[PDB]
């Protein structure tokens, strides 16, 4: 009987681009695995659930998945969605592997079922905070976050690391997801002589801040994290995006092993940037662990994930006892025009 694997992701709403990364990556992996014989001889059946980046809607999705006999979830994207959804899954026999949720809490609750293919924000903030001190030691820095545990969590980790390395921010402020007029905040930053804005949050608000700062005459460079790795950042911000910095893990589209896979996505009309191959890899981890376990039972797959190593589009993957992957860490990217003439994130 088919192995039912769900993709839980923000298929609509502000983060739809990240939903597409996750959906397209998981769907292609399932197709490729199926063409190779499935998982232990059984075909994968994909079901989709749209969380709209809204924890309440994510919980409805999680319930739908339980009802539909889902055994594994690739998702969700947002930490505030994934953390509550994971409890529903943990209590109903479902293994959850997130390609993109980075808040430490996700794997720090002693749940049997939680895994990631991405890093976590104590790692990410350590890299970011050190970078601020190394390159902007004397700058006046504003730390701004989106009042979510992802965004504020990342901002707080970065703050801790920056402070320890000798950078004391001149502002620390929260804004609400969905708010779009940043004029007052931008004016406050300009008054304070801010030249670096560290942003703990997602691409929509980041793009709005970048665009508005340029228009309002605030000369400041925005530095953020994994939340801004989408072409849509450039679409909102316009050319003012140039020079923006952000942390992200390795860019898997640049791995030589993935050359043909990336070409295939493009032949299907999709640019498989950012988390696309992290989602592809999450599917591959499930398949590899089931093969090692001799079982598709989620609890047995979880045990196998914590024991072995498995081939993936991110490279060979293995997991610690909490479900975090043992993979390369965060690096700093800068936004510049790529070979195709579009602004994108390029490793420094
Ligand atoms: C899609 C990602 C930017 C999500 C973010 N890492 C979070 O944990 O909420």
């Amino acid at each position: 009987m088919d192995v039912v694997i769900a993709v839980g992701a923000p298929l609509t709403g502000p983060n739809a681009a990240f939903g597409a990364q996750i959906q397209k990556g998981a769907e292609q992996a399932a197709k490729d695995i199926n063409a190779a014989g499935g998982i232990n001889g059984e075909q994968i059946k994909i079901v989709l659930g749209d969380d709209v980046s809204d924890p309440k809607q994510g919980i409805s999705v999680a319930n739908k998945f339980v009802a539909d006999g889902v055994k594994f979830v690739v998702g969700h994207a947002n930490s505030g969605v994934s953390i509550p959804a994971s409890e529903v899954y943990a209590e109903n026999g479902i293994l959850e592997i997130t390609p993109a949720a980075t808040n430490p809490v996700f794997t720090e609750r002693g749940l049997w079922n939680t895994f990631r293919t991405c890093g976590r924000d104590d790692q990410q903030g350590g890299i970011a905070g050190k970078y601020l001190a190394d390159h902007f030691k004397d700058a006046k820095v504003a730390i701004i976050h989106d009042k979510t545990p992802y965004g504020q969590g990342l901002a707080d980790e970065t703050k801790k690391a920056a402070n320890a390395a000798g950078v004391t921010e001149v502002m620390y402020e929260g804004v609400n997801v969905g708010d779009k007029d940043f004029s007052a905040l931008i004016s406050k930053m300009k008054e304070a002589g801010v030249s670096i804005i560290y942003w703990g949050g997602l691409h929509t608000e980041a793009g709005l801040i970048i665009r508005q700062a340029a228009d309002q005459g605030l000369k400041a460079k925005l530095v953020s994290g994994d939340g801004i790795v989408s072409n849509e950042l450039a679409s909102i911000a316009g050319d003012a995006v140039e020079g923006t910095l952000n942390t992200f893990g390795p860019d898997p589209t640049l791995r030589p092993e993935n050359k043909e896979l990336v070409e295939k996505f493009k032949a299907a009309g999709f640019n498989p940037e950012a988390y696309t191959l992290y989602s592809y890899a999450a599917m591959q981890a499930i398949a590899g662990a089931a093969k090692a376990a001799g079982s598709v039972e989620p609890e047995k797959v979880a045990e196998a994930l914590k024991k072995g190593s498995f081939p993936t589009a991110l490279g060979e993957i293995s997991f610690d006892e909490k479900g975090d992957p043992k993979l390369p860490g965060y690096v700093m990217y800068e936004w510049k025009k790529g070979p195709d003439g579009k602004f994108t994130y390029i490793q420094q």
